[PDB]
C-alpha cells in the first residue's frame, strides 16, 4: 500500500532531519517554504535563493504536505545553503479517504444544510457560516501552515534555542537579491526606532522605478492582504500568536492570513505592527493578467533595471501609518467543521 509506505516514510524523515550540505548554527535568519505540487513555480522560488546575496549559512526549510519525485528532485540539486526538508504527517496525500481527507460518510460541500441535516451524513451538525461543509482540499493550506509554525519552533533540532527570526514563505514566490541585506537592516532599525514593531515583512505586492524609495520602510498596522508575503516572526512574536491557538484554530477561515488578521484585531491584545520595505524585496509569481517562465523574466527586469538602487547602505522609517479602530474582516467560511477545529488544535499536544 501506497499511502501506508508513505506514512512511515515521513515519520521517519520528520525524526531523522537530515541536513543537507551542512558539515555551523542557524543564526539570525531561517526560511520555510510552504510546499504543496507546483514545481515549476518552485523552481522559480530556488533561482532566486540562488541569485541571492549573503546567504550562504541561511538555513531553508521546505515543508511539504505532497510527496513527488520531482519536486524532491529540484530540492535536491539546491546545494548552495543549508536545507532541511519536512513533512506535514497529516496530508490528503496520506490520508485520501478518512478525516482529514475526505471520509466518504462526509456531507457534500454544496448539500444544504438543512438536508444534509435530515440526511445524517457525519458533519451535518457543523456547516460553515455560509452553510456549506467542508473540502478536503481547501482545508488543507491552514492546517498545513499553522503545523509548520509549530514544528519548525518545537521540533527541528537545529533550531533548540534559536534566538532569530524565522521568515515564512511560499512556492510561487521570488525573493529579490538584497532581501537578507535589507532583512538584516530592518531588523536593526526594529531594535533601534521601532521597539513597538512586532513582525517584519519583505514587501506588499506593488513601481517601475525604485528611485528614492528603496531605502525606504514603513512602520504600518499589519493587514493580510498586504503582508501576507515573507513574514518574518520572532520567537515573542510566534509565543503569542499560540496564545490564541483556540481562536485560531476555530475561526470559520479557511485561509491563514485571513485568520491572522482576525487574531490580530480579536485576540491579540494590541494589533500587530509591521516594518515593511517600500520596496518589495518578494514578489508573487503565481499571479498573473501563467508562464513562469514569463514571470522569472519580468521580474529579473525590474530588479537588475533598477540594480543601482539595490543594497541600500541605509534604511530610514519613511511613513507611520497607525490603525486605531478597525471592522473586523468578514468570514470567508470553509472551517466550520469540529474535525478541523480539533486537528488544528492537536499539533501542540501530539507525540
Ligand atoms: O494543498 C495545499 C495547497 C496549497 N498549499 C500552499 O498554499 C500556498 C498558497 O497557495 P496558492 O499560491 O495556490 O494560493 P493563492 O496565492 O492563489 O491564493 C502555497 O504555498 C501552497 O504551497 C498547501 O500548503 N497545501
Ligand atoms: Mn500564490
Amino acid at each position: 500500500n501506497l499511502t501506508l509506505r508513505y506514512r512511515s516514510l515521513v515519520y521517519q524523515l520528520n525524526f531523522d532531519q537530515t541536513l543537507r550540505n551542512v558539515d555551523w548554527a542557524p543564526r539570525e535568519l531561517v526560511l520555510v517554504v510552504q510546499v504543496h505540487n507546483r514545481p515549476e513555480y518552485l523552481r522559480l522560488l530556488l533561482d532566486s535563493l540562488r541569485k541571492a546575496q549573503g546567504i550562504d549559512n541561511v538555513l531553508v526549510i521546505f515543508s511539504h504536505d505532497f510527496w513527488s519525485t520531482e519536486i524532491n528532485q529540484l530540492i535536491a540539486g539546491v546545494n548552495f545553503c543549508p536545507v532541511l526538508q519536512v513533512f506535514f504527517p497529516f496530508s490528503i496525500q496520506l490520508y485520501p479517504n478518512e478525516f482529514p481527507g475526505s471520509d466518504p460518510r462526509d456531507c457534500p460541500r454544496d448539500l444544504p444544510k438543512n438536508a444534509a441535516l435530515k440526511l445524517g451524513c457525519i458533519n451535518a451538525e457543523y456547516p460553515d457560516s455560509f452553510g456549506h461543509y467542508r473540502e478536503a482540499k481547501f482545508s488543507q493550506t491552514k492546517h498545513h501552515w499553522w503545523w509548520k509554525l509549530h514544528f519548525v519552533w518545537e521540533r527541528v533540532k537545529i533550531l533548540r534555542d534559536y534566538a532569530g527570526l524565522i521568515l515564512f514563505l511560499e512556492e510561487d514566490h521570488y525573493l529579490a537579491p538584497d532581501f537578507y541585506h535589507v532583512f538584516k537592516k530592518m531588523w536593526k532599525l526594529k531594535q533601534q526606532e521601532c521597539p513597538e514593531c512586532d513582525v517584519l515583512s519583505l514587501g506588499t505586492y506593488s513601481s517601475r522605478s525604485f528611485y528614492g524609495m528603496a531605502d525606504k520602510v514603513d512602520v504600518k498596522t499589519w493587514k493580510s492582504t498586504e503582508h501576507n508575503m515573507g513574514l518574518a516572526l520572532t520567537r515573542n512574536a510566534y509565543q503569542k500568536l499560540i496564545e490564541c491557538t483556540d481562536t485560531f484554530c476555530t475561526y470559520d477561515d479557511y485561509n491563514w492570513d485571513w485568520t491572522l488578521q482576525y487574531l490580530t484585531v480579536s485576540c491579540l491584545p494590541k494589533f500587530w505592527k509591521v516594518l515593511v520595505p517600500q520596496i518589495p524585496r518578494i514578489f508573487h509569481a503565481g499571479d498573473c493578467g501563467c508562464r513562469p517562465s514569463t514571470q522569472s523574466a519580468q521580474i529579473e527586469s525590474l530588479l537588475n533595471n533598477n540594480k543601482q538602487y539595490m543594497f541600500p547602505e541605509t534604511l530610514t522609517i519613511s511613513e507611520k501609518f497607525t490603525v486605531v479602530a478597525i471592522s473586523p474582516p468578514r468570514k470567508n467560511g470553509g472551517w466550520g467543521d469540529i474535525r478541523d477545529h480539533e486537528l488544528c488544535k492537536s499539533y501542540r499536544r501530539l507525540q
